[PDB]
């Protein structure tokens, strides 16, 4: 069949799905504080595993896993005013929720307050969190973002609150739950799948805050701010209340008992066999637990991974769909810490996963509002997010996703925080990740609040918002399945690279009183240039009927994002190697970042650091061309 | 056409070739101190650029380099006896050569006498060379592991000499050259390619001495014993002469002034397109550098090089061989330091190499005997090592190569000092390398008395040889092409890794103690047999005739070696990343070394490295099967 018929049959199969009934099934008290290694989670999971097995679906099994996760000790953590001696006042709360990976501990001090977890960068503020708490709101960043910058300006402690202008919730008694783990997956198995307790049982600090970090309620805010002198600027996007540091007569103690708890993780899988490239799959995940019932965090992904899962296996058989390449859902668990269910999966295939997933779809929160379409993903995948926006209408407005004004759509970069990332920065897979969000983020969303219903309260017609997401999800699957050639924009990466040049070039001043010629990296990003120009070329003289010469060429481009993580650093010490889209000093961003302190005139600059910077980050870039052809052998022998 | 058509004409050519005439013209003054990055070098180096040329081959390039080569300074390098001051005793000797890259400087005191090169072993005698100067005999171990060891005890400054016993040469006034780096290549530029010296120019110590080694000539060692009162034991396979310790009464001085001079190394290429499988080749290479005049050390090598890419060519235009899988001559440079030249090429493809080059064939040191055939090389290469064996006639003997007595043959390590080293140990390629050797070393191979003439004054039929051994390296590369399947010997690792969990089992008893469960390696050792026994399926039920299932097919094979490599040590750190015959604490063989230490009752086990070890080890296994099939998605979902 071709895309139209591919496109409206999908559309149909889709005009006739309920996707509010399972996003409600998925409340039932049968499943509902579905926690990550619960028994509520284990149910969800055995109804999904089974669920896929109804759909009549090829292959489908389990994923055991035992990670360490953090829970609320029996003691009660809490936060209260005191001076340089006992609670004068009151005891501000007994937290109702927590941060995961928290340091385990009790201390006391000043209680400063960063506007946005400090974001590293509102920390240039003028009073100093020099050996301090601190109070930060919960927005811009990640809470291990958050809590890791106070603890690299030497403070202690942090609470994270939901005030009123970023989180309008009526009720200001409210409490969440946080995380607090600078990576992905359980922080002791960093790169390499983890084992039982008894066996490899280091304790932490592998990545791990080593500051109490404690979730406080708008009310607990309220209170404490109450109990503090300064006052809270304009400059903060908020509103009156806030002040900015405590009442010097007074200060204020944090006291957190949490206990990691070993648990076992289950993710499910099911895949549907391709016809022509039955080993090369489209990883489609979703996360499957969550800390309230989260309907929205949780639910709405299962909804649709199952939903989508019915449709496909269902097209195959019915239909007639014969996907080119297997389609592999999969529902991940233990993902509220930090994708520990994903990741540690990713773990396991350390070095030829790229070589079976081309690419990784994300159902996670695609249903969280009605008015803006974010979209983040690879490069790679570019150009189909966009001509998909370009045949997927709104719900709520009749008209087409793409704005038509323009011709460069905004696409967003992956975070910390999302499944989808550890695929792209550690597994080396191009990754999307839609979402129907909205200008402000979801405020149930870490809380007990994320029920069925007030989401449904939110948003009246989630049935329709959430087809829409179930589309461009299921368009991505058949359009990376539906033709012989393996479709990703491996070009993308050119103007990706040459931006780099750019950017770097602005600095040619500070690479010039240092001996650096600067001369291999052109070449190196030349050198790359023509990989892809013969890649693109090889492919127009190839025909799709020649199943061999196209396997060839596919795979070629199955090595592209791969190929950009750097080879001269461990997954063990450093997991998120992309140069382009990872963490450390290998990134390319890093470079130009250490680079830019050059001017500062002091020692922020770290000479050696940057030399080999470059050159490595010169020769991943090389290395990238060489692999991606060339023909081989590439024979610019001359320079 | 056959086999036999292949093996037959194969043999007819080689019965009309004089490699004699080509290992004397590569004597010629025109190229004869071929050093490093000499003129002479360049000049053979377009000799067999041209050369490749005019055989009519396809593409044939270049291969620049800039690396750091030590030499020796215009000031005398010299050891000297003499006291607590008063230079007693004539100038010993102002040595005629010495050790590249050995550290640049000059102490005196004590001279104890550790028989070869301390071994490692050795160094386990009465004597303490705790703060020391040493003397060391040229042999069992490599000047580098020599003076490492050395060091390593905390001695300072390391004498070499060949002994009369070990090397009978009548001149004991000659003097030898060395190399002292604990590694492969440029020692500035591990894992990564090097640039120029303007650009990244780090002095050295990474990896380097960091103690003054020197080469001695017999004589001069003569003398040194003549001034010692300790006596040479019978333990050590020698003869009279020796002593152990210089006599109290005095001790001796070494000075080295040595230079780095970059230089501009020279690779040439050269390859011969296959007609199925046109991207995949087989690496066949050759040293062509030299100190003295190398005639064995070089001159064999680069002949052999020579007149078989000669041939192949031939065989390809003329006769009418199709070899399915393109063949890829090379002539290294800048070898005696290292293979420096061979490296620095693998150095650039990181990671991607084993997507192209399947095995690689090494023709150094091809000839030095007529009495043994000595062959190291990768397990996956064993059966192509012994069928062939079967079908090579040795040159002297009439009779076959192969020893029918046994069903299992002998199968060398590769070592160190082999530019097959790192082709299997840092880039994941299977590698082959044989020797004509002989019981004893050759003794003019380090010294200036490499000659053409000392040579075939010492191996009268050096033609015969000769083309013998051109002849097994012939087959290998008739053998690696001729058929559709890539006929590598993935089963054998299911031994190599069996052996590895029997000899872990002797420890069961410790590994007991501590809490270790050492059963996810038996699932790995297991989840990789299966994976085996599917490719070794999958084959047989694919037909030779479906080139795509059978590319499918091979490129997993094409696999097997390279994931063996530790995916969680960096090459810049670590190049010999390669579990097996690797060189670091990810080694397999590492593992249980450090294990053995546990009985000792003392602090010398680490128990923590010992747990990532194998812990690690164990993924690093696992991973392998993974990447190996399974089917993808090993559905071992149970355990
Ligand atoms: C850091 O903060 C402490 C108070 O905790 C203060 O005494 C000190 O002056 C600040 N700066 C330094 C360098 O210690
Ligand atoms: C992992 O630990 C759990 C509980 O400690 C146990 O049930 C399970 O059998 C262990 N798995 C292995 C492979 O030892
Ligand atoms: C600078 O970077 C080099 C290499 O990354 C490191 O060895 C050194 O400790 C660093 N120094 C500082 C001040 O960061
Ligand atoms: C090491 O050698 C020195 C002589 O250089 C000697 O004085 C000392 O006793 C030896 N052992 C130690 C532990 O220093
Ligand atoms: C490398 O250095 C040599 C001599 O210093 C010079 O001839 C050559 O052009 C340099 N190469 C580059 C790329 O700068
Ligand atoms: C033991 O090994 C660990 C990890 O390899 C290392 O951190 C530690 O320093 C080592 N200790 C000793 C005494 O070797
Ligand atoms: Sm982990
Ligand atoms: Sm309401
Ligand atoms: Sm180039
Ligand atoms: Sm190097
Ligand atoms: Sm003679
Ligand atoms: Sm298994």
């Amino acid at each position: 069949l071709y895309w139209d018929d591919l496109k409206r049959k999908l559309s149909e199969k889709l005009d006739s799905t309920d996707f509010t009934s399972t996003i409600k099934l998925l409340n039932e008290n049968s499943y509902v504080p579905r926690e990550a290694g619960s028994q509520k989670d284990e149910n969800l999971a055995l109804y999904v595993e089974n669920e896929f097995r109804e759909f009549k679906l090829s292959k489908v099994w389990r994923d055991q896993h035992f990670v360490k996760i953090q829970v609320k000790d029996s003691a009660q953590n809490s936060v209260i005013i005191v001076d340089k001696n006992g609670r004068l006042v009151y005891l501000v709360e007994n937290p109702g929720g927590y941060v995961a990976y928290s340091k385990a501990a009790t201390v006391t001090g000043k209680l400063v307050h960063a506007n946005f977890g400090t974001k590293k960068d509102f920390e240039d503020l003028y009073t100093p969190v020099n050996g301090s708490i601190v109070i930060v709101r919960a927005g811009k960043i990640t809470f291990a973002e958050k809590v890791a910058n106070a603890e690299s300006l030497n403070a202690i402690g942090v609470l994270i609150y939901m005030d009123q202008t970023k989180f309008p919730i009526v009720n200001a008694e409210l409490s969440f739950f946080g995380h607090a783990h600078l990576g992905t997956g359980d922080p002791y198995t960093p790169g390499f799948p983890s084992f039982n307790h008894t066996q490899f049982p280091p304790s932490r600090s592998s990545g791990l805050p080593n500051i109490p970090v404690q979730t406080i309620s708008r009310a607990a805010a309220e209170k404490l701010f109450g109990n503090m002198e300064g006052d809270c600027p304009s400059d903060w996007k908020t509103d009156s209340t806030c002040r900015m540091v405590t009442s010097e007569s007074k200060n204020v103690k944090l006291t957190v008992s949490n206990v990691l708890k070993e648990i076992k993780i289950l993710n499910i899988f099911g895949v549907i066999k391709g016809f022509v490239e039955p080993d090369h799959y489209v990883v489609v995940g979703a996360q499957r637990d969550a800390w309230g019932p989260g309907a929205a965090k949780s639910g709405v992904g299962t909804a649709l991974l199952l939903k989508l899962a019915q449709m496909f296996s269902d097209m195959v058989l019915k239909d007639g769909f014969q996907p080119s390449r297997s389609i592999i859902f999969a529902s991940w668990s233990a993902g509220d810490f930090g994708s520990v269910g994903a990741t540690e999966w990713l773990e396991g295939y350390l070095s030829s996963l790229h070589l079976k997933a081309f690419t990784y779809i994300n159902l996670d929160k695609a249903v969280l509002g009605t008015s803006n379409f974010k979209v983040s993903a690879s490069p790679l995948l570019y150009t189909l997010i966009e001509k998909t926006m370009q045949n997927v209408k709104h719900p709520v407005t009749g008209q087409f996703l793409y704005q038509d004004s323009n011709w460069a759509s905004k696409v967003e970069k992956l975070t910390l925080d999302n499944a989808a990332f550890p695929f792209l920065a550690y597994s080396g897979i191009p990754a999307v990740s839609f979402c129907f969000c909205e200008d402000t983020d979801y405020p149930y969303l870490g809380t007990t609040m994320d029920t069925y219903k007030e989401l449904i309260e939110r948003i009246p017609e989630l049935n329709k918002v959430a087809r829409a997401a179930a589309e461009v999800a299921g368009q991505f699957v058949i359009k990376l399945t539906h033709d012989v050639e393996l479709n990703l924009d491996y070009e993308e990466y050119n103007s990706q690279l040459l931006s780099f040049v750019r950017d770097l070039n602005q600095y040619r001043a500070d690479i010039k009183e240092m001996g650096l010629s600067l001369q291999w990296l052109y070449s190196a990003r030349g050198d790359f240039f023509r990989a892809t120009s013969r890649l693109t070329t090889d492919f127009g003289n190839a025909e799709k009927t020649d199943r061999f010469v196209m396997k060839k060429l596919n795979d070629r481009v199955m090595r592209v994002e791969y190929h950009f993580l750097s080879p001269y650093v461990s997954p063990k010490e450093s997991p998120f190697r992309h140069v382009f889209w990872g963490s450390g000093s290998h990134t390319l961003p890093a470079l130009l970042e250490n680079l830019k302190l050059r001017k500062q005139n002091n020692g922020a600059f770290n000479e050696t650091l940057f030399r080999n910077q470059l050159a490595l980050a010169t020769w991943t870039i090389q290395g990238a061309a060489n692999a991606l052809s060339g023909d081989v052998w590439d024979i610019d022998n001359e320079f």
